[PDB]
């Protein structure tokens, strides 16, 4: 089979819509998530064209080997997508209808600078390449574009599933390629993020401060050492949920900046223990007494200077 | 092929029933479960009746090839069912009757508020596209419904497995949708997250309160710090087992609660060291002696809130 | 194709046989295993019936394609075995002799009570759905069932591989099922169990009991808590080899039982330090003399009754 | 199509070779290994014959349909391998030349004994059943077995890739068969594990042996336990890179035994505040003194026994 | 269908050219990358030659069923490429342009050493193998190999993607064979291990030395044995990141060395403790007075060493 004819040199306009029946598996060390959709087509192809008075009909159902179909791909998607046709049917004019059923492993990058207070936005990206015959422009029929109510994306809000209408009309391998966008606009739910890591974390921290309202070196030593291996955990667990990013994610830098609080920490305890040691108490009393403003005071400024420069 | 011809405006009902064979593969974190079971459809197809005496037989095979079956999907299924057509049997009077063996990953969502004392219905969804030549509707044929008695999901207890037999009607791609609900009603067995998880987070918070009972800081130190990271292994323990919710669960409250128990007993060992080197070891005894009874009596309080708020 | 006509009113007898070439992959979490057999079956159509004067031939080879084979399935088979046809052979009265080589992941239950010094019985399960022109009869030809000498299962002894020669018939979506059950049984390998969590969790717990020859609390406090949290380390590990079970294991058991030793040990050296304190050290002296030979002599008749109850 | 005929009773040679390409994924866990590699087949066929000063040509390409080609099959293979016929040429008297490229997860035991200095055979096993009209026999083409210079299997060293040119001829399901071995001879690089398991490993063993030049119980209890934790956490990283096996593997032993020394040196640490505390510091001095010479000489001799034993 | 014939002796050149469309999924431990290209392939067919004039058309489109293709495979793919015809087009003198997208699973090895400040080239090996009538050489056309601008690999820089223009012609299977090197040249993308893994590790290491400036044998033992301990999880976690090298790796090597480091300090904190009790303690404060300078010094020294052996 062949393309539709032109009447002139105009090309041949593919209304498409996507219609997400189930999205899923967000994958944030892959960046991938898999989506179950339907893809609808409609062209016009003046070969089919029919009499509704002469035929008695008002629809011609076709099967897919029977007329041609244009060749519609995604362009960031892992392996090819798993499709089965719901239905085609023709107008009296010549409109093809064309619907189908996918299944694809789409590959969307990901964000991770404000994590996990984070908002994203995931890409399918439709493409079509121009025969020989005539060039072929891709469309947005906007109401063919959709989602289900019950459509859910664990541990995400699903804002909105919307399209850029304009098409980018390029050159590929030596032929026209009309691509179109689909976005879909995602938030991260942080709520388990604030009892699970972010308080236990704080906990362990102000624990090892308790070491500045104490003489003893050895249970210092104890208190600052054991709450530091409990945050290396902490900072384990973290970077396990993500993948290796060129640049300083937020919950990053924080866990990044409390090493340093106990690294100081340390020196204070040992400093604090050398002057006691040495007979200058008086010197050790001082420097402990400051650290019991310093250590929160800091904490707290830096704090702010982060959450500034991140959000 | 056509579908058959209404014999005045009323639309097709077409019967069906799953009958579970193998349930297995309850993802918790996923939300999926896996389905091995037989879809039986039926419905009436005029042009397929025939006269017994004429044709000799009571009822004719046919091959999905030769005759019209209605297109039924699987609303939130993962990928397209894997199935097998076991038989198809048309009946004198043009009912025919279709049978197939189907695998399926079923996305049904969870509510792990209770957990691990909670229960889910587990759902799988029917639905079928109305053509243009006539509308189709879903019917449940409940003598065609069930389950074997074999049918086993690991770490859970099957209840029920019944169908919503009035279906959800509705307009999907400008066309009637007919969606049918069956329901797997499940609950989690427990049992093993008593001595595997719950016993062995109390002992060890148990532990920490013998701290009350001693006046060796060094010593204090050592069991409240120990015991809160046998706690953060037990907290990470948990959420691996489940996904991140934008509300708290049951476990994850306790597990929670339990980190403020350990920050208080690491205050009150820090303030009757801070006493006892202050010379003033009469007053961190008064402490020392309250926290014997505040301690178990304000755990037992609000255990007895939070059972009350979940249950 | 349609299937064989009977003489009478007799059902057909499809003779079957499994012959094991690779048994691996036993999931205790999952309770499924993988096989790579050998199917066999034989049944009489005497409309391949042939002359081997007349066809030169003794004996016909077919295609799948060009004769009727009966619908064979397996109940408990995760997905549709992978099959391929090795042989079809037709004698001169009509007997079909099928043979096929296939691999599947099947879902046999497994029971925990006495692991790791367990044995199960792992189960296949052949079916045959019965045809409107007549039904159908499995049966087991015992000289087509076995096992290759080189079938291992790895951590597993194979001891057995027979089949309940009587099959259970019974209905099916109002049609005759013939079931058959080929029973693998085994044994496990607990010899890795005593020197990699067996052995090292006894030593960890004799350490604790050190505490019993020690005045020194301190020490006493490191020596039962650190080795409390090198025992929880080997609960973990335990408890992710195997599945949620809603009855106790026997290293379960074991495991939970040793929670109360480590428990009780603390509450000793509490008490024994809370005397000293109390200028009591008769007391205190009485005590830890008398836990010396009540930790291991409970210990040891608590062990007894253990083994006693699961074996 | 019916296989070649007999000149007299004689069997049917099919000559064999196998050509390894891409050899990867060795897992020990699953004893398991994937294998991307040429076989290539060799038979005469006097049907096929051909003059070839009257048709011109040398040598007559077929398509695997046009002709009868033996049905070889892999034996250990965990499912039906994925092959690609490359060339089928058959020369003038009737010698057909079939290539075909496959891909394969060869299921081959492995054995764990000298482990991580250990030596493995995997086998890739070749097999054909014997038809009806005549039986079939395979046979090594010894320069058609080869392997690729770029074949390397990652944590291995590639010794040889060989063919035992004698098949196994046997009976199976009541007919012969003929068996071949093709064995890849490859050895560990055991070369990682001496930096990141085994001399970490001593180095904790040797720390805790400092104990023998201290007094101080508090400070020996903290020594020997701590290390004794991190000889738990290398025993755990081990026994995960390996199978449950029902033998004593080389690692496995000399892992087990260092518990043995962690165990004694409680003991000794024991004692010695035993004595001291008891006032016979003159007897607790000589048991010190003593383990300085008898842990180290044991743990050195102790080792040449296992070396010796083990090979 | 057979190859085209040719003028005279000469081979037949197939232009090759791979775009890459996605890039993802680069395994370490597996040393796999995943590509999802477009493969264009042309060559000259006599037999498809036509007459621009008479026949109308500039070019004519085929299917892959109706001309000859070359068999073109990959030899470092996994399994067999996903492949999915785009585009035949001929031209009036013969000239097939070939268009295919594929997706597929590249093994190409990996160089360890200078990790995670590494840059890796990765192969992608075109292969064709020559038939009986005629010799077939690749060819590499430069205007059709490239790469897409959004081309991402998570972690990694890509540099280049050429191709080696002269293919390596060499006997396969008695056959010649003419093979083609595709080279992505990709550099890792550092950054995130400096936070994670690099800057933890340093201050572990620099609290270890506060027992420089302690005379707690107690203290010492406690930050010497506990900050080993974490450089034990930092080394398991490393390692987990990587496969078994039998080289040493730049962060293999650093890690080796810090446990030195940790196994002197402990000799140190164990000869001034011995040695103040002996009543030497002017000697113990030399050594210790010593060791603070010797140990960053040494530290510092061997780090250059190892930075100049590696880069
Ligand atoms: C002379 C002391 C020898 C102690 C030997 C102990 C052997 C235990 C063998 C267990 C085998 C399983 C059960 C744990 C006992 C801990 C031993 C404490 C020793 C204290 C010694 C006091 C000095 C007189
Ligand atoms: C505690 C410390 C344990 C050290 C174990 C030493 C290794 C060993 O003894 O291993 C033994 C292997 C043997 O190699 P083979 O070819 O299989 O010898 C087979 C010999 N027959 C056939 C005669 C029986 O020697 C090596 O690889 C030596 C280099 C490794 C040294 C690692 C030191 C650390
Ligand atoms: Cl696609
Ligand atoms: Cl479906
Ligand atoms: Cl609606
Ligand atoms: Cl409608
Ligand atoms: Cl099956
Ligand atoms: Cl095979
Ligand atoms: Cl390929
Ligand atoms: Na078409
Ligand atoms: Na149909
Ligand atoms: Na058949
Ligand atoms: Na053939
Ligand atoms: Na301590
Ligand atoms: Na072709």
């Amino acid at each position: 089979v062949s393309p539709p004819p032109p009447i002139a040199d105009e090309p041949l306009t593919v209304n498409t819509g996507i219609y997400l029946i189930e999205c899923y598996s967000l994958d944030d060390k892959a960046e991938t998530f898999k989506v179950n959709a339907f893809l609808s087509l409609s062209w016009k192809d003046r070969r089919l064209a029919f009499d509704p008075v002469r035929s008695g009909v008002r629809v011609k159902t076709y099967e897919p080997e029977a007329i041609w179909i244009p060749e519609i791909r995604f362009v960031n998607v892992e392996n090819a997508r798993d499709a089965d046709v719901v239905d085609i049917s023709v107008s009296p004019d010549g409109t093809v209808q064309y619907l189908e059923r996918f299944s694809a492993r789409v590959l969307s990058p990901l964000d991770f600078r404000r994590y996990p207070f984070d908002s994203q936005t995931l890409h399918i990206y439709l493409i079509v390449r121009s025969v020989d015959t005539r060039n072929i422009v891709l469309a947005v029929d906007l109401e063919k574009v959709g989602k289900n109510d019950d459509v859910f994306l664990t541990g995400w809000d699903i804002e909105s599933f919307t399209a850029v209408v304009k098409p980018a009309n390029f050159a590929l391998e030596d032929r026209l390629a009309s691509k179109l966008d689909y976005q879909l606009r995602i938030s991260r739910q942080y709520f388990s993020y604030i009892p699970n890591i972010i308080l236990p974390m704080l906990f362990i921290l102000f624990i090892s401060w308790t070491a500045f309202w104490s003489t003893s070196y050895e249970a210092n030593v104890t208190l600052v050492v054991s709450t530091l291996i409990a945050h290396i955990a902490f900072n384990i667990l973290v970077e396990t949920n993500l993948p290796k990013t060129p640049y300083m994610t937020y919950t990053g830098a924080i866990i990044f900046m409390i090493y340093l609080f106990y690294f100081v920490a340390v020196i204070e305890v040992t400093v604090q223990h050398y002057l006691k040691v040495e007979s200058q108490p008086a010197r050790a009393a001082s420097i402990t007494r400051a650290s019991r403003i310093a250590f929160p005071v800091v904490f707290l400024l830096a704090n702010i200077i982060l959450a500034f420069l991140f959000f």
